[PDB]
């Protein structure tokens, strides 16, 4: 029993390290599985002067991930032929701290291409340039409202039961005793709200000179600018072009 | 696609340990063409590509509205979409009120009545009611537009007319799919390009 | 009764790697599988100078995904010559985010063929052009009402008891209780609402000049598209079509 | 035990691909089973220069989905020998939403060919062209109605029991109880909508010259165009018929 899975996973160990090795820019691969909690490390060998994009890291992550029964993605440990750990998920401090700055790296990256590419047709192809810093909330964050409908007027509220007793003895003992009974109209909203959602922007551009551009184009370059950041005031964005001759 | 692919490794290899995967290759109007993705969580960051595929859709809408007026290239335009990614269930449950006894439903009714005469009277009524409900219960989308921004620039061909403006913008604000509602900006200027 | 299984199953991934390697673009393939959850990963090596379509993917999802015991399609892990980690349903997120944006765009894709079929007699081959953004409703929706016939009209109510008690002794010591049992008229809706309908419309229309056509022709126009598109005003829809020399 | 049902499964898939493989513009055939769900995936080779039609996709897919033991036919993967998953009920990311398109395409495409047929023989062969919007229903909806006949008047009330105590003192001490159950009438609908109904159509119609043709004939293609949509007031349907020359 023992004896066999070892030498069904020796045989599966060199089978899927094969297919990877065919696989361009890897000359050699070198899979090692932890199988009795999994694991497995990978150790390839790239083609002399090449290198695996980080989407084509996740490639071999999968490759190996789900030809494994129960082999998660976070337990593979990429290395090159050089050191150079390139999955930061296996330094595991933070590992997750700092995928936040690239993934604000992105979004500011977008938004800086957007202006960049709005206002190239009017100024020229490098007359411009302009750097954005997003704030995002990475707070995660669940809500539950719970709203009732007041039915403090009787000719909108519903009544489940109601028993009304009046009495009246005429000296004028009256009485009048009154249950009653309510159906409620009830909303419950329940909101998961995104992890990764920009709370500011602030944008800085700069113009080059032509001469100082006129105030009603550095208006219209402003109005551009602001379309194509989202500017919003209720997230108290700020945008801030300059007109300048550069070097 | 596979043509951008030609050049990303056309380029990735001409230099020395240069990957194929932060090289950006951009035309001459925008166009990100590299699909790149990011990692950490994954998550978070396949709505990056999501949010550029919905701004995407719409740019190359009032692109292709506004060629036929215009010009094959005297027009640009970037749309900025914020999107909601918040997961969100809802459940109303509603009542019709039934104070009117003219719309109640009974199931029950026991009503004395007693009456002497020193007019000693007496009234007792229990009511039991069937009501009307509603329930409805709401699982919204996420990804859903919030809000769009579009800035729209227009070539010279000389300033165009004010009348031809006026109706540019609104071609452009039928093809953003343009609402109040969710507070969308619109700016066309016209310019002369470089 | 181990080796039996690994024998197996070395075997049938290779019978599924030859069927998949006669598939056109496909010069090699190396289909791994894991069953003991289940997962597979495929290697594919495309022929020299071609790549299988997104939705060319799926065709061999489903002929791996199926043609083996209890593997959703999710789990299989498809990968280029080159890298390229081609399946992005590697997430935990949204792959089914975009079918949407798929099925926005077939719904948009048929109004504006519709359009463009109607005024294509009456303008020309190809003086018109129409573009159609369509807001959808993707919200998943149920509802149950449950309505009630007032039976406050003694004239339509239905009685399944009643006992009705009256004294009078003449000093006019008079008495009268009541008690009544309703059957009450009860209907029940049930709605599942559907997921893809059009919230509502936005349609922008170009026709070319020949000269200005008259405004009795463009009011007809006008008319015809509208019918094209399905306009109701309930949905708020939005209809500009403008004339304007084309280049 | 287990060897055998893998020789024996190994064995049916070749059988079963012969089979089907002699099917005239079938090349080859590719069948493989799952059954620990079962399902399964055939990959045939067409002859070269044809291609399965739709409802003939529906006979290999039975041929298969029966031929083995609790295999549904929604389980079962075509693929053509370059990509071509020809089965949609097998597509990855909700496998529904756009069948829902090709269902009201064929609502429509079938009063298109209504209406161009009927109004051929009147104008012309080509002088007509006719677009129609189909807004079709796909919410899943039950209802379930209870009706109850009001048995106020007490000639049409049925009783199943009555005690009638009356007593009277003569100073006239009186008295009157008085139960009474009843059998009421019950009517109890239920209803299960049907799925694709036609909420609302909106028929746009151009008529070519012969020069204009007159009021007379386009009032009575209106009304031929009318009877040709199923027009219903209802629904609030809409027609638009044009007389405009063609280019």
């Amino acid at each position: 029993q023992f004896s066999e899975q070892v030498n069904y996973q020796r045989a599966l160990e060199g089978e899927l390290a094969r297919t990877i090795e065919t696989l361009g820019p890897v000359k050699s691969a070198r899979v090692h599985l932890a199988m009795p909690s999994p694991s497995a490390s990978v150790t390839v060998t790239l083609e002399p002067g090449r290198a695996l994009d980080e989407g084509q890291i996740s490639a071999v992550v999968h490759l190996v991930s789900s030809a494994v029964a129960g082999l998660p993605p976070g337990n593979v440990t990429l290395v090159d032929q050089s050191g150079h750990l390139l999955t930061q998920s296996n330094t595991s401090g933070r590992d997750l701290n700092d995928a936040q700055l690239k993934f604000a790296n992105d979004v500011e990256s977008r938004i800086q291409r957007r202006i960049e590419a709005i206002l190239s047709p009017i100024v020229g192809n490098g007359n411009v340039h302009a750097q954005v810093t997003a704030q995002l909330d990475f707070a995660n964050k669940e809500q539950t409202e719970e709203h009732y409908s007041p039915n403090g007027d009787a000719s909108k509220a519903t009544l489940r039961s109601r028993q009304l007793n009046i009495s009246e003895q005429v000296p004028r003992s009256t009485q009048r005793n009154e249950t009653s009974n309510y159906e409620v109209d009830r909303t419950i909203r329940h909101t998961k709200m995104n992890v990764g959602d920009i709370e500011r922007l602030s944008v800085a551009v700069v113009v080059n000179y032509k001469l100082p551009l006129t105030a009603d184009q550095m208006k219209q370059i402003e109005d551009l600018t602001r379309e194509a950041m989202g500017f919003s005031d209720k997230r108290g964005d700020t945008l801030n072009v300059v007109n300048s001759p550069f070097s």
